[PDB]
């Protein structure tokens, strides 16, 4: 089997991407944030505290003939941005892009933090990291990918995120029309439950490439590119008037600037992030200070190749017995 679904930016900045997902029978379509940095499929639901719902579409298990309470199971998750959610668990039929899993754990939110409530466009998350990170207790649950894997034509999914445009998540096949050149594969460590890999270095603009190992994760659920302070300083030093602002919470730059590109290494291959991908616009409405898309990871504990980096590539998440990542230009 295979699946193919379009993923759409939630706003003009590509802050996140939503993908429609069918849950239950008859189908209830929710727009989920596919997150390769977490491993829970959770949704706004008929159980979510009413004051914490503001425009999201909810899953109502009582209206699904295939929903079953997963008795005794609870979940609770906290994300890198300080957001959180928790609740109970149903199993139900879940389809993505024509690929169907029966018996998928669908984590029904009873509580969500303010950032979720305030984002009306995101109806929940669909985690695509390794199932060792799933938070369901007392019986850990599998991701949609892990449950689909054995049925897929190839044990892979691909992320093809757009810049200010829709893109695609494919499951079970690699669309050889969706990228240019060849795919370079690189080793993955699953030790922390993430798609963790080591970049071979970077360049700023037309500068020379610096060969240096940068361990980090491929995370579709993180907007920005978070790298070591040395690398980030080197990038923003090439932008007149850029500075790190403790009041704003990262590097800002004059909105009048033209940003340089940023290149990262994948083995001997190179992925180039155009400068415009690194512009996240005014810090507040009407400001002439703009927020940068490359930020320091120093206060995180991990480097994160988030959407800024991933949307410059066609990315293969190879879930074979020995997982690997692949990157191609596009």
């Amino acid at each position: 089997s295979t699946g193919s679904a379009t993923t759409t930016p939630i706003d003009s900045l590509d802050d996140a991407y939503i993908t429609p997902v069918q849950i239950g029978t008859p189908a209830q379509t929710l727009n989920l944030d596919f997150d390769t940095g977490s491993s829970d499929l959770w949704v706004f639901s008929s159980e979510t505290t009413a004051s914490e719902v503001d425009g999201q579409t909810i899953y109502t298990p009582s209206k699904s003939t295939t929903a079953k309470l997963l008795s005794g199971a609870t979940w609770s998750i906290s994300y890198g941005d300080g957001s959180s959610s928790s609740g109970d668990v149903y199993t139900d039929t879940v389809s993505v892009g024509g690929l169907t899993v029966t018996g998928q754990a669908v984590e029904s939110a009873k509580k969500v933090s303010s950032s979720f409530t305030e984002d009306s466009t995101i109806d929940g998350l669909l985690g695509l990291a390794f199932s060792t990170l799933n938070t369901v207790s007392p019986t850990q649950q599998k991701t949609f990918f892990d449950n689909a894997k054995a049925s897929l034509d190839s044990p892979v999914f691909t992320a093809d995120l757009g810049y200010h445009a829709p893109g695609t998540y494919n499951f079970g096949f690699i669309d050889t029309t969706a990228y240019t050149g060849s795919i370079t594969y690189t080793a993955v460590s699953t030790k922390q439950g993430f798609w963790e890999w080591t970049s071979t270095g970077y360049a700023v603009g037309s500068g020379t490439f610096k060969s240096t190992s940068i361990d980090g994760i491929a995370d579709t659920g993180t907007t920005l590119l978070y790298l070591p302070a040395t690398v980030v300083s080197a990038y923003w030093a090439q932008v007149s008037g850029a500075k790190s602002s403790s009041s704003v919470g990262g590097y800002v730059f004059p909105c009048s600037a033209t940003l340089p590109s940023f290149t990262f290494g994948v083995g001997s291959a190179r992925i180039v992030i155009p400068g415009d991908y690194i512009d996240f616009g005014p810090i507040s409405t009407g400001s002439s200070s703009c927020f940068g898309g490359i930020q320091s990871s120093a206060g995180i504990g991990i480097n994160i190749f988030g959407d800024v980096a991933l949307k410059a590539a066609f990315v293969v998440f190879n879930g074979a017995t020995t997982p690997t990542l692949g990157f191609a230009s596009k």
